């Protein structure tokens, strides 16, 4: 949904898509998830451990539409 939406925006602009990556490293017994998402040049990463892939794409995703909009978003407004 919200990947979506971010998705949607950059085709207006009509420059280039959302391109998300997936990493893994740690031990076994401990391990760590990283995803970095480029947006308009823009690079945002999962600033919160992610226990799946899902929630660094999610979390970087969020990250870049929240970026775009600017502190747009707010809990006084509406």
């Amino acid at each position: 949904m919200y990947k979506n939406q971010l998705q949607e925006l950059a085709q207006r602009s009509c420059f280039s898509l959302p391109s998300y990556t997936c990493t893994r490293e740690g031990p076994d017994h401990a391990p760590r998830f990283k995803a970095s998402v480029n947006f308009n040049g823009e690079i945002f990463e999962s600033p919160t451990y992610c226990s799946t892939l899902r929630q660094a794409e999610h979390s970087a995703a969020e990250v870049a539409l929240s970026a775009l909009s600017s502190k747009g978003p707010s809990k006084l407004e509406h």
